[PDB]
């Protein structure tokens, strides 16, 4: 049972902290994890507007959830999530 | 006789309880269901707007009905249901 | 000679009675029906609209009438029907 | 010499008698034709205007002209004709 | 030596006559035609607006022209020609 | 060393005289010469605007020219060519 | 272990100093990059605005940084970031 | 090394045809193919988008090269580099 | 239903010819697809093997017009029955 | 959850009792069941060698072993089992 | 309704007279004929033996049998005949 | 990091017990697990040869040995493994 | 109507004369031709044994045979021949 | 810069202590690594014959070996290794 | 009119002399040459045999055979040559 | 003008010295070269014999031989090149 295979993520972060890249490449360092995408959607003069896409098998959420807060980021809203065997897409 | 193939639902869930990852995880593991897509459409201050799409092989809406009551969420809508031997789109 | 390969109705059903999934899975069980995807288009207070497309081999329009009127349900209108050897689009 | 293999009609139809789904089944029957796909293009109070699109090989113009007639249709005009050893596009 | 492979003329004919389907099925069977394509793209109350898509190998445009001027047909313009061994896309 | 690839030119013609088709032929039957396309832009009472697309290898741009002379055409202008082991697009 | 596979940098270079592709060519040969793309998106008077593409394997951000600011340039913006086994798309 | 090159070059309205400097270009050590395209022209002076593929191309041979034709880079629009041509 | 069927038949080396035989079962409601080949033949009889393609197709039907022809089955060496051709 | 994909069984069945039509026909409509294919494989005079694949989503061998019991078939060797999420094949 | 689609036979032919490329051109020439494949299997003496595969759409075997007769072609064996609304192999 | 992808075991069991079925079913719920093949390669009268491949991700061989031994199977070879981000096949 | 579209000929030539690079070539010339293959299939002291395959668009076989003639060609077969709209492929 | 990217092994193996399984997935953790297929191709009374290929990016070939070492095993051949932009074969 | 495609070549070069590299190098140099691949077939004590394949657009086989000669090679047989619009095989 | 692309040479190498890892590395090194791929064929008591395929672009072979040398190692034979704008293949 392969579980949760992506999380779409609306993510706030301080505009200046841990790089974007630098936690790129934390988060595709977790157990499951083959692939993260992070995109800049807009910014303010504070802070950092981010979509986090994560795809892999049996993603643990909790530990995901866990990385961004040390990283002083906040998630504003899990978009889209897809479970089970084979990705499904939305409409 | 492959029965049910795709289900698009219209979820109403509390903006708390159980999070949508541990929902999608826990469809995900009924027989006969190969993939979910849990997304929000919107969120009012204290209810979530869900879109849940199930996909596989004879899938028991009655099942999933029961799981979706159980975890806070009421269904507002089936949008789309497919069966058969094949999946037709719309 | 392959005959009715794909049907798509639109439908006028009470807002609740026979669920669209029952209806789907009935339907999917008639002989030559390989699918059937019923996606809601819209809905009053006492009626749903519904777009049901039918595909398969040698499809039997009056049964698949019949089994709508028995449900409740009525066709306002035979959109698309595609017949013989093979699909061809519009 | 394989001469008509696709016809694009501009079809109008009374709003009843024969409807477009046992019409699409006796065009099927045409020898040559390999596809019929009629759909809906517009419709008034008494009159239906339809798409009849039709492939196969060496397909007999006059026949189906002649059964449009027999089943009360008229075309319109015929928007598209393909013809010869492969299918060109437009 | 493959010579001329494909033409799209723009052709008027009188909104009756000989049928469309009749001129196209006559096309056809000309020597080297492959194909033909005959679609109305507009007409008046007495003439009717025609592209002609003809594809094959070494096709005879005399011979064409002369059948469409024989079924009452007029070439307005003809708005591409291919030639050669194989087919090349315009711009 | 396959030098010219691909021409092409914005060419005028008199709206008379060695007609299009005429011309795309014998283009073709170059030396190196794989493909031409000529299709008409624009045209004036007594000039005939055209793109003429020539592909090939080792194409002898003098040859066309002196060609296109010949036919009565002249060359406005070159509005692209490419040379070399294989085709760039634009 | 694999660490970054695509950088997408937003970046400002002065007008003149390290060309471009003197800078795409220094980039290219760091550990790990498999290939730049340095394009132009808008230029000042003395202020050229570039988009820099870097892909490859366990890419050290912290180099690509240190040889962009000794090439005079700034990094105005990381759009996007790739990481791990596989290239996921946006 | 260079694979990509798209330059924005000047050239005077007349000179070296952009045929002969096409095919010039692509007798280059590494080059694989060379588009030029006109982009605008004054009365005096052409604008072309000159876009060259190929390996390790080189930009002081190619720059030397349209110098001595009378041709001037304006701007070096694009450069892909490394062992895979990336898109923008 | 059934989706193909591969019959070993055994038919007079007269009567109705394989191709009058080939077309008719054609047309049978559900068949797609029907290639007859000779496999041997005696002095009076032809060997042929039979293989139908389609969707749901009726055995008792095809069994009973091969009767009709003159047609013997001797033996049914495969059939595919289901949503999907699965071969062997 | 998805359990037996692919069953290849090596069977014996009585020369004569219920034809391998009936009895593909009879295997291919169980729950999960795709598609069947029956071919023989050689013959003695009282008995039959069939090899009977199976293929789809969950399938349920008691069931399975149960109707070729019951239709005279007697199970010689279980050649080859696939399970899970995905075909693997050998 | 396509009818026959593939004929092979086993033709006998004098091993002067109509050359096998005249009698390829004009059984290609007769309607539903979309290829003809003549080969040469064997020749004795006075006679060539010949394998003709007709490929097309409702051929019409007595039209091609009449042609081969007046050609002095004898068909030896009908070896293969695929008939209906797709191609089936041996 | 995506660990064990493919065990290809050449193993024997009791020519009756647990059928090869009910334990390709088994194998195939274990964590990790996409897919298992198992077929006989050859039997004696008592003993039976298989093939069992299994292919997933983060495969635990550990939970695999003790459920083969559990239903009387031994491991007589691991005939091939494979472990990573992606499938190598061998020579 | 394309009529002849490949001819595959077993041709005898004089072990020297005509080299078979510049009678591939003529032929190759002839109008409706788009491509010829001569391969050796074997030679004697004095003559040499080869295969000719040409493909196209209504070949005219005479000129192909008066060509091979005057080159000092022999056709000893014609081992086949494709005609029509397609290519059909022998068994 | 890729330098090594398959490295083919023929290792020498005690006939236990660190099992292929655990040896497979340690040498798969380094760095750069994307692949290893262990594979045994014979066994003494008291050694295990291993064929290691290991596939990747700039593979560290003393760290393997050294990795091998401190699980008992030995190379006994180096049998190919690849190196450079892209894998070419043998 | 693209002439010679490809030229398979069995030639007879001395062991030593002009080695095979700098003699596929002067031949790929050649007007219209696309490749060439030369590999030894065999070779006694003192002369090497050579398949010499040479793919492009009108190749002037006189060149190429006067290039060969003239690094003391001589042709003891072309095997396969291929001319026209595209590549045929044997 | 992209010269020499492939090399297969059959090399010999001392038993020990480099190691065809450091070997393989070096040449990859190499201007114009994208891979390279080593294997042993056999090895005496003091000698092992190599396959060294070498592809790229304009491969310079005295560097390459140079190098060969350099190491310890014999060109025995060049068994195939390749030169031009393309792989051709033997």
């Amino acid at each position: 049972g392969m579980a949760i295979r992506r999380l779409v993520l609306d993510v706030l972060k301080p505009i200046r902290g841990t790089s974007i890249v630098d936690l790129a490449e934390r988060i595709s360092k977790l157990d499951g994890v083959e692939g993260v995408n992070i995109s800049v959607t807009d910014m303010d003069v504070e802070t950092m507007g981010l979509m986090i896409i994560i795809e892999g098998t049996s993603l643990n959420f909790d530990d995901i959830r866990k990385m961004l807060e040390e990283e002083g980021c906040a998630i504003h809203s899990i978009d889209e999530v897809v479970s089970g065997n084979r990705i499904i897409e939305g409409k």
